[PDB]
Formats: C-alpha cells, structure tokens, sequence
DNA sequence: AGCCGAGC
DNA sequence: TGCAGCTCGGCT
DNA sequence: AGCCGAGC
DNA sequence: TGCAGCTCGGCT
C-alpha cells in the first residue's frame, strides 16, 4: 500500500514541459486534487502524495539517498538525473514534467515540507530553479471550484541571486546550526518588540515563512522551566484535571478527548505516544510519573518500545498530581484561548521544579534540550533550605530505582555505572546496567559478541544465563579463570561496557516570560524556579485573603439579614423589588462582596435574597452563625501565615503521599 | 507479521514443540514475554491480525494467495493432500501441536473455529491424533478432542456454504432455548454448539437491525452519544467515535464506529433518504459509491435538525436504557415517529440470516401513517430513493425493475441522465461506456464517442454513435443495451421485532403495521406520563402558591421555629409531601423541601404575582394536554417533522 | 464475480 | 489488528 | 551510525 | 499521513 502516482496523460511525451506534477500532503488531499482536476485536468497534471516529512538530502548519507522512497519516486516520475545540469532548453527535453507544484497544508509543518522539497532540488539541480521549476498552490465540490480558478491560487518561486542560496543553506545545512541560533534569536527578539506576490523568492520564503515553522518547532519541542512541560504535555494534564477520572480511561480515547478539550491541532497518535511517555515508570523514564501506567506501557528490557497499542492500555492521574499542582493555584494561571474556547494555561506552577524531576528533553531548530532526572526528596529538601535562607546543596542526577552509580567528573559531566561483582573464579554477576542502557540491547550488542567473538576479537566469555524480572537485571556470566583474570585486571566495568558518560551542556528552556534561555547549571534553574514559585505563593495568599475576606463579609451580611428578619426588624413580605433594594441600601447592607472583589480583579443583593426559606429556621440560623464565625477565623489564621508556610504545608503533604505511593510500588 | 520460531522447531524434537497462534501482535508480545527464557525452546508465537479465510469452499486462487493460510502451512511444514495417519507421516511437521490463543470473546471464538475449519478440511487425520488445543483467559490448557462423526457434522454445520438452512434451524433452537430460560478436554461438537454459537448469535444481534428504529446496536450507540453531547458545532468524526466508545461502553475497534458514523451521514443518491448526521467534508459521492470518503481524522459531523424531530426527546422517558458495567448506556431501541427501518433501507449480514430493505419515501410513509390514524388501510408502497430520477416498477412479489434514463437526441446522439440506483458513475464509465468505445478482446465497439457533464450529485453522459448502430441499439432496447436496468429483489426482510425476536417479514406493509401498533401505544404511554408529570407539577405549584400566600397573610411563620415543629405544622395544615417526588416514586416521612427551598425572593410582590401566574398556567397546561389524544400528539409531531423536512430538503436543492 | 457493512 | 521513515541538535 | 520525542 | 483481506447471506 505504498503512495501511488496518478500520472498526467501527456507526461513523458511531446508535451512534457507543459505538465505539472502536484505533490500533496497526504492521500486525502491527493483525492481532492484529482477530483478537482476532473477528466480534462488529468491531461497535464499528475498527483503524488507525500505522507510526511521527507529526507534532508543536503548532508544525508549516500545510503539514505539511494534507499529513500520519496526522493526516488520523485526522480523517476519527473525523470531527473543526478549530476545533469539543466542550463539549456536542450537539457530539459529529458524530463517527463516541466514543473512541480507543491500543495501542502497551509500550516507550519506544511511549510517545512515545501522547504525540504526546495532543499532537495536546490542541492542537486540548482540550474533548474533558474528556469523556475517550482510552484506552490496556496468537500469535492469545493475542490472543483478551487481548480477552475487555479491560476489565482498559483504562486511561482523565483531564484533571485546568492541571497537565495544562503537562505536555503541557512535553513537546511548541518554546518549552519550557529547561524540558525542567530537567525531565530533575531526573529524572537523582533517579535517581542512589536508586541510592545505572484512570485516568491526563496530568500523571502525562508525568512518570512519557513522561520515560522522553526519557531513553532522550538515552542512544541523545548520545555518550559516553570513546569517542565511542552504544550502537548500541558494539554494532556489540563484535560486530565478537567475530566477528573476516578477509573481508568483507554489511552486512545483519552487522546481524542485531549484533542477536543484542549484544541489540539495535530495527529492524535502523537498525543497518544506523549501520554504513554508521561505514564512510563521503568528505570530511566520518569522519577514521578503523573499518569498511571495501567497495562503494558513498556519495560527497561526494550526501553519502552514494547508498549502495547494505545487502543489496549489505560491510564488515570497519579494521586501525586494534584499534590504537585495544587488546584487552588489554577486561579493564578493565565489560561489560553483557541477559537474562543478556553484551553490549557501558559504554564502550570508546580510546588517543586518538575523540569528537574523527570528530566526534560526536546529537539528543536537551532537548539535542543537535555536534562537528567533529579531526586524529588533531595529537591524538596533544597527548597526547604532556601526557604530558611540557607544555601542549596549541590545536586547529582538521580534515577528512581537505579542500583548503580552516578559520579560527577566535572561541571555537567557524569560517569554512570552499572554493577558487576565477582562471584567465584569462573563467574561474574551483572546486576545493574547504566541508566538508559536497555536489557535486550546490552545482551545483543555486548554479551553475544563476547560469547561468539567477532572477526576482530576472540570470545571472552564462555556462557551467560539471564534471571531478570520486568524491572530488574540479572546476568550470570561464566568465564575461564585466566579470562576472568584479564578482564578483572583491565576494568570489569570497562570490559563489560557498564560505564557511560552523561553530559549536560544544552540545558535550554523557555523562562517564565516565554523567552528561550540557556542555563549553565541546574542551580541556576532551581534558583530561577524558586524566586518565581515563592512569588506565586505570595499571590496565592493575596488571592485567598481577598476571596475569604469577601466570603466573610458576605456571611456577615447574610447573618445580619436573617437575624433582623426573625427579630421583626425587616419584613420583605409583599414588597416591590424597588422598595426592597432601597430598603437594604439604607440599612447599610453591602452589595455582593464576592462579585465586587471578582470585578476589582446597581447594588446586588441576590446573595441575600436567593437564600432558601430554610434559612429562617432554628437549626439553619445557628448553623449560619457558626459558618460566619468559622470563616472569620479562617481569614485571620491565614493573614498570619507567610507564603513560605503555605509552601511548606504543600511540601509536607506531597512528601507524605510520595512515601505511601512509593512504598506501595515496592510491594505491588 | 513476524514469526518467533521455537529453538527446537524443525529438528528432532519437532513433535515436542507447540506453535502458539495469537489474536494480534500485543498478544504475541505478551506471550513471547510470558514464555520466559526457557519457553523459547519449545514454543513458537505467530500473530493473526483478524478473521482468516474460510477455506472449505474458497476458490483455488483464494487458498493459494492467502497470507495467513500459507504462513501457517510453511511454519508447521504442512503439505496438502498428505495424509497423517501413522507415526512415519508426522516426522515432516516442524511442530507437533498448535495452540490457539484468542481473545476470550465471541470474535475470538470465531477465529478458533476458522482455524479448526482449516485443519479439519485439509487434514482431518491430524485431528484424530489431537493436533489442536487452546489457552483460555498450565491449568489454562484445554485440548480439542475428536470424538466421532458428530464432530464432522458440527464443524460442517458452522462453516459449510451448503448448510445455511441448517444454521437457520440451529440458531432458531438456540434463541428459543434462551428465551424460555429467561424466566480438561473439549470435543469439537461441544465447541461449536456451546461456544461458537454464541458468536453466531451475537453476530446477528450486531448485524441485523431492529424493526422499531431501524438501527443496529453500534448505530444506536452513535445516536445515543450524539443526543447526550448535543453539539452546536461540528465534531471531527475520529473524535466522535472515541467519544461514542467511551459514553456508550462500546467494546470493539473504534475504526468500525468511524465507518458507521460515515455511513449514517451519507446523502448521495442511493445512500440515506434522510441522513441523521451531517456530512461536513468529503464523505463520499455517487461517483464512487462513497469509497471516495476522506479519512475520519479530516471530516466532521453533527446532528441533522431532523433528528430530534424524528426521535422526540420527551419520548426518552419511555425507553429501556441498557447497562454495561455499572454505566448506563443506549436504549434497547428508540421509538421514532415514522418507521426509519423503511426510510433509510436497513441492511446487514449475519450468520444464518441476512437483511436487505430498500429505501421508501418519507412523505408517502407519513401519509400512510396518517391514513392508519384514521382507521383506513395503508396504500401499497414502492421503493423510493431521494433525488433518484429513474423508475422503479413492480415485477412481482418483492421484485422490482430499476431503470435509469436514456433518450435519443438525434440520429447520432443519446443522453444518459440517470443511472440505476446503486450504479456508481465511475463504475458505469469504466465497465460500460469504455468497453463500448474501445471494444474488448471479446465484444466490439458500439459507440464512437462519449462526453461527461456530471455535477457532483447528478449524472450526464452524451454518447455519439453512427445511425446504423443507434438503430440496432433501439431495436435491442436502449436500456438493455446500455445496462440501465437492474432488478431489486427483497425476499430477505429479516428484522428483530420489538420483543427481541428475529422475524422474517413478507411485505413492507407488515413491517409498517407492526411498527404502527407499537408507536401508537407509546403515544398512549407518552400521554400518560405527561399527564402524571404535569399533574404533579400543578399540585406542587398549588402548594407553593398556598404557602407563600399564607406566609404573607401572617397565617404562618417559620421564623426561628425548629425543623420538627415546621414539618408537623405543614402536615397539620394539610400540605402535601413532594408531589413530583411521590409520582416518580410510584413509577416502580413528609418531604417539604420543594416549599422551604424556595428563595426569599419568593415572598416579594412581583414574585408573588409571578408564582400565581405560573400556577394557573400549569393548570391550563394540564387541561390542554388531557384534551389531546395519543393520535393528536402523533399528528403534531408529523406536522412539525414535515415542516422541517421541507425546509431542509429545499435548502439542499439550493446549496 | 463481486457488492453490501460491522466486526477482527 | 497492526505496520510503513524521516526532521531537528547534542552527544556518543 | 543511532538515540532521545513531537511532529507529518 | 496512510494502507494491508477477510466473514457471513442474498442476491446481481
Ligand atoms: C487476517 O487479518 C489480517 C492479516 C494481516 N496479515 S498480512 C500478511 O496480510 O499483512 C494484516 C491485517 C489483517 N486484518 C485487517 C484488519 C484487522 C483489524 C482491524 C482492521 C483491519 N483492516 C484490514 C484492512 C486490510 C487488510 C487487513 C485488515
Ligand atoms: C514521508 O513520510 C512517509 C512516507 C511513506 N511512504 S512509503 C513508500 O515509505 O510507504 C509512508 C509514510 C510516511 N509517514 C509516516 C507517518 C506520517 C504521519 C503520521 C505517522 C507516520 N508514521 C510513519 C511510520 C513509519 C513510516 C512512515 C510514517
Ligand atoms: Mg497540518
Ligand atoms: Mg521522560
Ligand atoms: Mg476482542
Ligand atoms: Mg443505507
Ligand atoms: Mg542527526
Ligand atoms: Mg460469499
């Protein structure tokens, strides 16, 4: 079921240079293109669908170029020849089509695909672009009307000088990473400032269109310092909070639900894989998985590649999630809008830097991000130290349930070791692989070549048996004692490849202001998170004091009303809204306190009059007095606490449950 | 599909080895996993990704090209025609046993049967040695045992094309024995008659629609979800499928929902006479009979305005909603105001029975329902397809001729302006006009040229011919020559009746009459329910009006009195315990909350006046309703539906 | 020989 | 019920 | 010569 | 982003 060409009738014959090959984004668009052309259109227009991102040929290997489906189909269809230059009219007589018309989604990923296509032709046949060989096109009845007016939707790329060569090269050469950081830096800065046509050159296309994809790539791929999330991830968590599921949801159904509630504009299978990623809890994945892995979500045996299909596995929130992201704090977040639907916030504000717990990592354009896992209790403890004006201890990466060793070689430089021990003089036991070394891989890339030997080396070991579980590693290895002697004389950890380095010189993240920023040490990250989170505890307090104050005023008025009613001092019986409103005002009743507070962020006495008739009864009077006083005491107790104290209460509540859950995990 | 061959497979311990066939990759994954380290020596795992070929009467070419069959043959080293009677013969096999490991559900069992069918047909001897076993979900290993000729009959009964009438009797008996009831080794015979029959039956339940609403359970779940969701904006189909799956506890692949949803939204000539979902996007055309629908991820839908008009919301109160795992789901059926099983032409393929019904005109059905409300006999009906421009005429009992349109323009030219229903434009072009133009290896060219002037929803061919050929064509009969006549035969109108029983209907009038009697009494039930409910509301309002009035005239006080004292006081003064709660109770101390929950606003002048007005309006509302007959209520509905039908259908002709 | 459609 | 290769940067 | 993951 | 072949009964 590979992609299928619908070849123009006149292709490869007398009228080849008059034929256009339409390259579309996916097969639906191919079907619609074909029906919009109709029978008369099929003469000079072919259609072939590209099913996703294609090879960057500029510095790909010869193998990749030879073996690539899309690249090679384009060549056969068009009749291109490597190394041929198309300078003359004469040279063009060997082509089956005279131009390619790119027809992709009018979105950023669409633009990326135009780029890769441009990159392709530019790298191999620049002499073609001089002839103007590339064009773009920017319900089946709607597709027919579009095509009858083809010329009005048809843009022609023009080559206009070396500035085009440089633009294309800037965007796609592996040698141009630093130029792209500069390019995008100028873009990003230029954009925060502003906050305060038949022909299209390649230069303009790169700098006015493709750059939008490049910036979007960064926005979806590089996590926020604040909550450790990428936008898709944040959309999943937002949906899960809103749904509040108390039994397991199938992952595919959760995916679709996230897509609806959060206005997710991409393929739901990306959402699915993301969900699987958030739930994983095997060694080297998440230190705290926010979703529960209910079913086969992958094991350390294959690094999670052995997860079952999203249609057959289930998940729900961890009991730790709302402890980490307290509900009350949602009141302080800037929620985003998409199509005037309210969606996920700009960022959540967790009580500890989640960006460090689960080890953010993404690859963008210009930058990429990698951070290892850090230990949660160790981070809780440093937040506590900072809350008391003490210095934070330095911190080593730490991966939950990892039995091995992480040693600091230098700044952002670590050696990571598994565990091997000598049992007898014929036997070693391997009980830990280094973090991110998966069991099957180690077995086939290390133990097998040791058993069988290679052409380069003779067999070092004699036998090995496996006694693993789903979550632990046990290899028993037999060796002649002469052989054991040598391996032991060399490094055991060395000979058996149980040492890997870990290097973190690209801790790139979006700061709370949404600016892309490079962090030298996790200390910087912790400090920047800390000032912000402390500040937001100030806000939570301001918000609560205001709110609870209004609720107290509200209750004072309500209680006063009831009491005066039963005492005969007011009557409302058979009196006009007009007379009642003014009567309340003159008796000094406050307009709705909670509404007036919410606004500040005629007089309204509905809060009083909407009360039920039960309110006047004996028990309901006593109860309202108790509520009024309770609420008064609530406001005051809270005015006395500091933001630090609030933070500490959260920390204590989180840790308590982290103990239960993790203790539970070690027995389940 | 990847095999994981057993380490000792094909060698000398071949017969000690066991090939585990699974239903799906995740299953093979879990099986390869759970085999442990030592399991790799003696056990192979190979996944089947779904229903396999029924080889018992398949063509030679089918058997020869089938991926699953031939993979299993290679892996086990089976050889056609080779008898495996003795010890010697068994040496060639690379495995000694096949262990079938399917889902523990009906479809699972069906795959088991297809596998049994396959081995039994080609190598019956192999089963006499006990070749096959299963893993139900070491004490999970069940062995299939051949115990005599009654096992050959049981397998043949389930899988032979020659045994449709026997399956009919088979399933009939099962259905009766279950209806009356509603008050380790394993022989093949017992497998077929105790396990496989469960699939056969629920295959019918999911494939053959109900008479009452013309839905199958999957369709019905879609509708249920759509009503609950109540969308005002379009929804992506793929997302709607998942939403349906979740809200109605659907236990199958969501891609099937997606196609079902698409099938319900289609409105091209030949599909639905009234599409209940809207086709927002490319959902298919008459050009390709819908096979040109785009992907479910890129098309959208929402309810048609006619949906709640055909399935009035108030009627939901009379339905029997089912339960799946503590969760309340769709009803056993909806009760529409006209028989939808006839409008949209229900059709489905089961085991033993199938169902085919053609479409009937909606207005003609409304008129017939009107005649019946008057005690007249319904006019006979003919199949009728919205926007079909041809002719459908009776040839006999449940047999019809369906004709397209062709006419001679001049002595060289004919126009074809309509194709028989269900003849798709592209197919007609490739399979008729092209051969007629180019000739074939067999037939000669008939025409000299043709040109197309189709719109998206109509058909227009202009054909050129020499005078000689045209005359010959007229002689033979134009409709016959250009294949513009189809017959339609309807001797398989099988449906589930309102009571759950599978039934054959000889005439559409019988379906109509049955549906009518049922819908009429549900209007009886709707009236009863409305009178009781509006009634209780009126009592409620009276009491509230009475309290508010007594309070205002100081004849009662609640101020500072205890809850015990208040309730007693209300009882003494003859106030009623919650009337609406009492009536909902009778649908199978004193509650006065409906009074004391009223707000203090209730005591103010304008609110006193307003409550008085509402009380009187409710009394009149009860009376206006008691004055209407079940029959009058039905007629109101039909009038409203028809008004909207005209509006909708007129806007389509304009768009 | 293949279409119709709800399942794998 | 499953599966079909790439992009982009850092680093190994 | 390939892994990490959010996209097509 | 797509695509891979079958069951089952009644007809054409
Ligand atoms: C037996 O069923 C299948 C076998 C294979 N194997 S192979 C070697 O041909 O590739 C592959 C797929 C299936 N089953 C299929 C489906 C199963 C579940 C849900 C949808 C399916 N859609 C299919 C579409 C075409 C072909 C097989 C499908
Ligand atoms: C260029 O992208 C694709 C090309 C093909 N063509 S071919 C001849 O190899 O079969 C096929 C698929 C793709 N794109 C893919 C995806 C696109 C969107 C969403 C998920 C995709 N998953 C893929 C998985 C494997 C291979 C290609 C995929
Ligand atoms: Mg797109
Ligand atoms: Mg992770
Ligand atoms: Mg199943
Ligand atoms: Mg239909
Ligand atoms: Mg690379
Ligand atoms: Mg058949």
């Amino acid at each position: 079921g590979i992609p299928k060409l619908d070849d123009a009738n006149d292709a490869g014959g007398k009228h080849s240079l008059e034929c256009t090959l339409i390259l579309t984004e996916g097969d639906s668009a191919k079907s619609l293109a074909v029906s919009g052309l109709g029978v008369i259109g099929r003469d000079r227009y072919g259609v072939f669908p590209l099913r996703g991102k294609i090879l960057n040929v500029r510095e790909a290997s010869h193998k990749q170029i030879m073996e690539n489906a899309e690249i090679n189909n384009i060549i056969k269809i068009v009749g291109l020849q490597y190394k041929k230059s198309y300078d003359d009219a004469e040279s063009l007589k060997t082509l089956r089509y005279g131009k390619i018309m790119i027809m992709t989604d009018q979105d950023q990923d669409g633009s990326h695909i135009k780029g890769l296509l441009i990159n392709f032709i530019h790298h191999n046949w620049p002499s073609l672009l001089k002839h103007g060989f590339l064009e773009e096109f920017i319900t089946a009845k709607e597709a027919k009307e579009y095509f009858a007016d083809m010329e009005r939707h048809r843009i022609l790329f023009r080559y206009a000088g070396p500035e085009d060569d440089a633009a294309i090269t800037l965007a796609f050469s592996k040698k141009k990473i630093d130029d792209r950081k500069e390019w995008l830096t100028n873009f990003m800065e230029d954009r925060r400032q502003r906050r305060l046509t038949k022909h299209l050159t390649y230069n303009d296309f790169i700098n006015k269109e493709l750059i939008l994809f490049s910036n979007s790539d960064n926005e979806r791929s590089i996590p926020s310092l604040v909550d450790g999330f990428k936008p898709g991830q944040r959309k999943v968590l937002f949906t899960c909070f809103k749904r509040n599921d108390k039994r397991e949801v199938k992952v595919a159904q959760l995916a679709g639900s996230v897509a609806e509630m959060s206005a997710y504009h991409h393929g739901e299978q990306a959402l699915m894989m993301t969900i699987v990623n958030l739930a994983q809890n095997f060694v080297g994945s998440n230190n705290i998985n926010l979703l529960q892995p209910i079913g086969q979500f992958g094991t350390r045996l294959h690094g999670g590649k052995d997860a079952a299909s999203p249609r057959y596995i289930f998940t729900m929130l961890s009991t730790l999630a709302r402890l980490l992201f307290p509900a009350v704090d949602d009141n302080l977040l800037k929620f985003l809008y998409d199509d005037n639907q309210r969606v996920e916030p700009e960022w959540y504000i967790p009580i500890i830097p989640m960006v460090l717990i689960n080890g953010a990592e993404g690859i963008g354009t210009g930058w990429a991000c990698k951070l290892p896992n850090y230990d949660a209790r160790e981070i809780v403890n440093n937040v506590r130290r900072m809350l008391d004006g003490l210095d934070p201890h330095p911190m080593l990466p730490n991966y939950k349930n990892f039995k091995g060793t992480i040693q600091e070689l230098g700044q952002n430089q670590y050696a990571v070791s598994g565990e091997i021990f000598v049992v007898d003089r014929n036997t070693v036991e391997i009980t830990e692989l280094p973090v991110r070394t998966w069991t099957q891989v180690y077995k086939e890339q290390v133990l097998e070549p040791m058993l069988n030997g290679t052409d380069k080396t003779p067999a070092l070991i004699s036998d090995y048996k496996e006694y693993h579980t789903d979550t632990t590693v046990k290899f028993v290895v037999k060796m002649t004692e002469e052989k054991l002697a040598q391996a032991e004389a060399a490094g055991l950890h060395k000979v058996f490849k149980l040492q890997t380095t870990l290097t973190c010189n690209s801790m790139v993240l979006f700061d709370h202001m949404g600016c892309l920023k490079k962090y030298e040490t996790v200390q910087d990250i912790l400090k920047e998170f800390f000032d912000l989170r402390l500040s937001y505890y100030g806000l939570r307090k301001e918000w609560l004091v205001g709110m609870l104050g209004a609720e107290s005023t509200k209750l004072n008025n309500q209680a006063r009303f009831i009491l005066e009613k039963i005492q005969g001092k007011i009557t409302i019986e058979n009196r006009s809204k007009k007379d009642l409103i003014q009567m309340l005002v003159q008796r000094g009743y406050e307009s709705d306190p909670v509404k007036a507070w919410k606004e500040a962020q005629g007089p309204d006495f509905n809060y009083i009059l909407n009360m039920s008739l039960w309110s006047l009864t004996k028990e309901k009077v006593e109860e309202l007095i108790k509520q009024r006083d309770a609420k008064g005491r609530e406001v005051n107790d809270l005015k006395r606490k500091s933001p630090s104290d609030l933070w500490k209460e959260d920390l204590a509540a989180f840790v308590e449950e982290l103990d239960k859950v993790e203790s539970q995990e070690r027995e389940d």
